[PDB]
């Protein structure tokens, strides 16, 4: 059900990431470096366990989870959140909760590209990834 998402993906477009980061309280210097990074996202599965790596010249993260089962996560910007990832309408929907706040990270495949939509507050960022062979 999550198979088309699997593989190695490289960032090729980003819209409103600064707005999203600023909404989360990320400092200007971090936003500045992040605005010039092009991460690689690697999504792998082993049975019911997905592992999602995000690699860059700036920061790296890795999470492992089962769909539909809450997990603790420490984000790239050091938020300690309660997370859950599901499939909804064919999209991979990652919801993070902390301090009564929420943000969603929604991934969907359009014409073979992976679109990541990040929403926090009123900020909506769209990042496009292309698959590495
Ligand atoms: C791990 C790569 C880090 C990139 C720099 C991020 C700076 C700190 C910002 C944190 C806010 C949360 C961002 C989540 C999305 C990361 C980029 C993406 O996967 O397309």
């Amino acid at each position: 059900m999550v198979d088309a998402f699997l593989g190695t993906w490289k960032l090729v477009d980003s819209k409103n990431f600064d707005d999203y980061m600023k909404s989360l309280g990320v400092g200007f210097a971090t936003r500045q470096v992040a605005s010039m990074t092009k991460p690689t996202t690697i999504i792998e599965k082993n049975g019911d366990i997905l592992t999602l790596k995000t690699h860059s010249t700036f920061k790296n993260t890795e999470i492992s989870f089962k769909l539909g089962v809450e997990f603790d996560e420490t984000t790239a910007d050091d938020r300690k959140v309660k997370s859950i990832v599901t499939l909804d309408g064919g999209k991979l929907v990652h919801l993070q909760k902390w301090d009564g706040q929420e943000t969603t990270l929604v991934r969907e495949l359009i014409d073979g590209k992976l679109i990541l939509t990040l929403t926090h507050g009123t900020a909506v960022c769209t990042r496009t990834y292309e698959k590495e062979a």
